[PDB]
């Protein structure tokens, strides 16, 4: 358990596809890392290795020589196959090498079992990494430093926001910041359904719909104030925004939301 | 009817509130004006003085001051005081003079009339302006130019994005950008409360919730494709987010947010 | 200018509220029994309610306008307009009038009196207790003084805001109205607990001293009712439950609805 | 078991949280005790220090001493924590001390058995303790005595209101009263929401739904009269009251309320 050197540290991706080539191009963009600092290793598609080698990053020919070449192995292959990618990865597991797995649903007490040690850190990242904007999670593993929680964090930061929390709340982040952007697309399309409705042409009901919730959202994440105090400062005496607020109030929006969430939650704990 | 020219026109508010700050800090931000080429005055409350003064601007004496030194005078108070603050200085409003109406609701028939003349657009910002992302949409009165136009869109695209519709559109405008802040506030709280119910921690949960939000949005924004497209992207066969997305579909949540559209655009007509 | 510290207050109407009104006053010390007047209709139960309370009861309601310097009219609304006008040459413009009447407004106030200097409050039935929520409205010839002297008055059963005429439907509906809505909650939250198994009396002691004590927070705390429900919604635990309950049954919006037909309903009555 | 001296006891809290700083100003203000008679110890957090010494109360150094210079022991910690916090301090559980849990959601049972003996009282408040209105029952182990039970009803008489109830009752108690304050304060905010609706100003909406409330209590809690009897009295014929309740009898009003009330109580069960 040598610290992992901050500033020249080599990142594998051990599975190139989609949310590895949105790390790696938002460590790349944020400066992060270099190309040169990136490994992945293609499977059968060979389209994947056109991705990374377009944006100056090496494939090598296998898994085994990521690992080799890498302080910082980030496992990024669908769910159902991670256990058999990292025992036969396993020989070359090290402590002296940070494991990471951004796989839904792999909690960590069966990630440290299967690569037979604690350093290891579990990330929930979401949809919207590909444009720098992703609501992540980290958990930590038992021999986890707080250099690598750093080291983690300023990774993850490169694609959007990241939180630390025990692994115990991952299904229920799985069900609200995995599965709601869902539900927000949904809202937009209602959105500009709404304003067609009323009389709107639709390009423009679209834009207004998609650019509303962006607003609405960059205020609650910037204004330090309660979402309900948010709604209370643009609810004026009789006005529109109150009318439009009591049909939602009149249908129960608030709790449809909560069911969604708490649905999602309880399938994902179904899932295992 | 002197075209105002695009790079030496100077702006003046009529009201120095909170949207005339925000424009005039965007503005100023963006590179478009200077603070030397933006007047105001203050009404009662010298509180607002020190909000303009410690941006670099000028704060004058009188209503009538602003306007003499102004090219563009943008009208930011409240809407039930607009008219009689545009009769007090009909006189000054002379038709080398753009002016704007930021006032929710009032449409540009009557700005026209309370002004005599037709150099006149109107504006429809929505409360996001504060963090630059306002959804903003323009109509133009009967002899508002197409470089005044231009000369607005550069404006009002320093604190979001501005579209330009007919003035017929506004109430519906009203009822989607103006009122669905407050439809997304809601939102936010119920992801939150949803996540605490699924049990998240508070304080995770609402960050999660706002993220969440803003990173579909982005998405939306940014990917170039129908909402439903991005929705099928999240999907994935028998998992958390289809489940999430059935209780919505059960609940009927598209029509919800439709109904408050319509309602919202229908009290917004039945204001005038 | 009616002298801040020693004027004489009449009521005509020597109901319940306006009982409510002169005990407020006197535990305050913004009043004295001496410096109260009122005349009974037909109820002579009404008569020892107010001589109990040190006030001398006048034998008419032109005497009570006589002998005050403010006049509260504290009659049922529907037989407001005929008490005024019988009244009317009493009514001169140095006296401050006040309606506390449901429903009544200013404009009626004023043209039944004949003159401007006149002050409508919408109080509630909790001003028994000293915890109504009351809110005033200014005639024309109302001064700001007047206003001080109404609030030192109102502010010693409760509190009491200002407020346009125009709004006063919707005060009705909301403060007005209110209580009763409260009040099947706290019976709801009573069988409920009995529903859960508790006994009846204690279910019914803690389900109003929860509402009591959860409105003191929100008039202390400084905090939106948002915030405060979060300060009390732990992860996963027993309030986020009943919370989740509520809003799948659309409580809110429920609550919306009355306050909004409540004011509908004093709109078309007035 | 010695009676504990009515005059001149002291007061010791373990967990020097909100709940215990209720609980000393309370004492502190009517009386019941005086800061001298009162000690705590810190955890992690310093800040908790500054919030006692600031009443005049001593921060001891650690959990055994606070125990042994106490007569009356109060458990504040959270419950997760409350069964290692007894187990630790157990060879200092003397009878001569009675012992005060306020821990949500841990019986008495539980209780006797960590601390091995049963002069134990438990304590469910709630938050309104904060403000001197809480809500508060308390429970009898096996040993404790009249004139214990006495001495805490007076401490906790200090903070609100206190009943003495079968532990049986205790998974219902929590979902009314402990839980019940979030239920009116989501009344609350529809209240004003509603106020609004009708054209209200916001500041004013909430100002008077605040006050509405606790109004209403407050002639539950000094009338003498069952809620339906005060529910005739403001009903007059045909008018503002009865329309808006009948407005809640439509949509099943009370039922939602019972309904809560009984789903947190099962999950107070369920917790355990
Ligand atoms: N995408 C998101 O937005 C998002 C959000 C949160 C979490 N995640 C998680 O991120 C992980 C990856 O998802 P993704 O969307 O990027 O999946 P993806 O695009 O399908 O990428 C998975 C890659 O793994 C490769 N692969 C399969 N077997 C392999 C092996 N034995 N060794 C190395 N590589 C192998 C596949 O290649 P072939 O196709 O050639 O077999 C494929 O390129 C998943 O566990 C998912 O749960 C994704
Ligand atoms: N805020 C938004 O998010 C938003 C969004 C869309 C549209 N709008 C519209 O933009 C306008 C301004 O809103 P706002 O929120 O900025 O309001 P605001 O903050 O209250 O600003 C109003 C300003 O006008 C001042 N004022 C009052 N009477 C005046 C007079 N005779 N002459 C000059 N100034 C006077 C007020 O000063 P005193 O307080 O000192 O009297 C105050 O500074 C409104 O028409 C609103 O509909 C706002
Ligand atoms: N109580 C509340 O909580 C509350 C809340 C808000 C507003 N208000 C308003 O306050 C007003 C009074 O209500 P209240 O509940 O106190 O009514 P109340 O208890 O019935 O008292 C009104 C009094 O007026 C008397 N009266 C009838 N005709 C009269 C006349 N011509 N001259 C003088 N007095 C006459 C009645 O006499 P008899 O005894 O002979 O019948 C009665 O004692 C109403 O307008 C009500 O809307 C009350
Ligand atoms: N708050 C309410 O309204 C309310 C109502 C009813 C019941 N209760 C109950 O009252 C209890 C306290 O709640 P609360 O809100 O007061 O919690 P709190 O504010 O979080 O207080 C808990 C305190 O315990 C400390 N602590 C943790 N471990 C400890 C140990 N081993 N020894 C001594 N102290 C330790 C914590 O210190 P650090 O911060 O350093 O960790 C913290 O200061 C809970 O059991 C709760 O169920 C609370
Ligand atoms: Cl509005
Ligand atoms: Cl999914
Ligand atoms: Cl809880
Ligand atoms: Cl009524």
């Amino acid at each position: 358990i040598i610290p992992i050197p901050a500033d020249s540290y080599t990142l594998g991706f051990i599975g190139a596809g989609k949310m590895a080539e949105s790390i790696a191009k938002g460590a790349v963009r944020s400066g992060v890392l270099s190309p040169s600092r990136i490994k992945t290793a293609i499977h059968s598609n060979p389209a994947r290795r056109t991705a990374f080698e377009s944006i100056g990053i090496t494939v090598l020919s296998s898994n085994d020589d990521v690992v080799r070449d890498s302080n910082v192995v980030v496992f990024s292959v669908k769910p159902q196959l991670l256990k058999d990618v990292v025992l036969k990865l396993k020989p070359l597991l090290t402590k002296d090498k940070l494991l990471v797995s951004v796989a839904a649903g792999i909690k960590m007490k069966d990630l440290q079992e299967w690569a037979g040690h604690e350093r290891f850190i579990r990330v929930m990242p979401n949809t919207a990494a590909t444009v720098g904007e992703a609501a992540s999670v980290m958990s930590l593993g038992g021999a986890a430093t707080e250099e690598d929680a750093n080291l983690i964090s300023q990774l993850f930061g490169s694609i959007g926001k990241i939180w630390k929390a025990d692994d115990k709340y991952f299904d229920a982040i799985t069900g609200l910041s995995g599965s709601g952007p869902a539900y927000i697309y949904l809202a937009i399309e209602a959105l500009a359904d709404g304003g067609v409705a009323a009389g709107l042409p639709r390009d423009l009901a679209l834009s207004l719909a998609s650019q509303t919730v962006l607003g609405a959202a960059s205020m609650a994440t910037q204004s330090g104030k309660h979402p309900g105090q948010l709604k209370d400062d643009v609810t004026s005496p009789g006005g529109t925004t109150i009318a439009g607020v009591h049909e939602l109030e009149k249908a129960g929006f608030r709790g449809i939301l909560m069911n969604a969430v708490v649905a999602a939650a309880k399938r994902s704990q179904e899932l295992s």
